């Protein structure tokens, strides 16, 4: 079915619920035993959120090459993505080495350092241009350049300093700030517009490695981000943008990290954020 329509049925059929448990049914299941290895305990946030072995983000170190991080590569759409859990204290560090060994442009944030009362990740950037922060771990130095605030998402310019060879890069750093602590949002518009900033800056495209998505378990709103983005290029791309079916994309993305969109709300919310997008794309 079209997608506009296939919502207003699933909305009065009030059926969103047994859609989403039909795509938890179907989904891939592949290994993750480096995850499971006991020496990684401490580089899991969850203990139920892992990243399969065939796709997941090898360290390029010889001790221990393990983060939990995925490789969502689409191949029709001709985007890739890293998906990863909020960093940690004792990962902050495997973080920006990631960052640096697959030459990525941007960092997108979808959560707040503290929500609900509780720490849903490390303050893993420098708030101050005067107090830097430096990775005695990895050996690699990171300093805040400028900060742009705005009401629903702010835009930071980083630098990231390889101390070994003494190379910097410039990396973006996009945090949408006002996803609620409960729920999802009551328009996508403020979603789109961020989505649409991220584009705009090159950070998804392909003269870069890919983008590095996170939230705090890396599925949910990690996954409502990379899921809009794809389905809206392939309706540019393709002759009858009419085909384009949301639950195959899904599907497709979950072959490459388990259980990305969390609650049927997540999923209801992504088909809203594709609708509204494509209306604006043209007219
Ligand atoms: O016809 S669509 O599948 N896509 C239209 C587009 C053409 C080019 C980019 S987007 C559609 C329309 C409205 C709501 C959902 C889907």
């Amino acid at each position: 079915m079209e997608m506009e329509k296939e919502f207003e049925q699933i909305d009065k059929s009030g059926s969103w619920a047994a859609i989403y448990q039909d795509i938890r049914h179907e989904a891939s299941d592949f290994p993750s035993r480096v995850a499971k290895l006991p020496k990684n305990k401490n580089r899991n946030r969850y203990r139920d959120v892992s990243p399969f072995d065939h796709s997941r983000i090898k360290l390029h170190q010889e001790d221990n090459d393990y983060i939990n991080a995925s490789l969502i590569k689409m191949e029709e759409a001709q985007r890739s993505y890293i998906l990863t859990q909020g960093p940690l204290p004792n990962t902050v560090g495997h973080f920006w080495e990631m960052v640096w060994e697959q030459k990525s442009r941007g960092v997108v944030m979808l959560n707040r350092v503290m929500e609900k009362g509780s720490l849903k990740c490390a303050q893993y950037w420098p708030q101050k241009e005067e107090k830097e922060m430096i990775f005695e771990d990895t050996n690699l130095k990171l300093t805040l350049i400028s900060e742009d605030i705005k009401s629903y998402y702010t835009v930071r310019q980083l630098e990231l300093e390889n101390l070994t060879t003494q190379e910097t890069r410039e990396i973006l750093h996009f945090h949408y700030t006002t996803w609620p602590d409960f729920g999802v949002p009551e328009s996508p518009a403020s979603f789109l517009n961020f989505l649409f900033k991220v584009r705009e800056s090159g950070s998804l495209s392909p003269e870069h490695g890919p983008v590095v998505v996170h939230c705090s378990a890396g599925i949910g709103r990690s996954g409502t981000f990379c899921l809009a983005d794809t389905c809206l290029l392939l309706m540019d791309k393709r002759k009858d943008p009419s085909s384009v079916d949301i639950k195959k994309v899904l599907l497709e993305m979950r072959k490459f990290r388990m259980g990305l969109i969390q609650t049927a709300d997540q999923l209801r919310f992504s088909y809203l954020a594709v609708i509204e997008g494509a209306k604006f794309i043209m007219g």
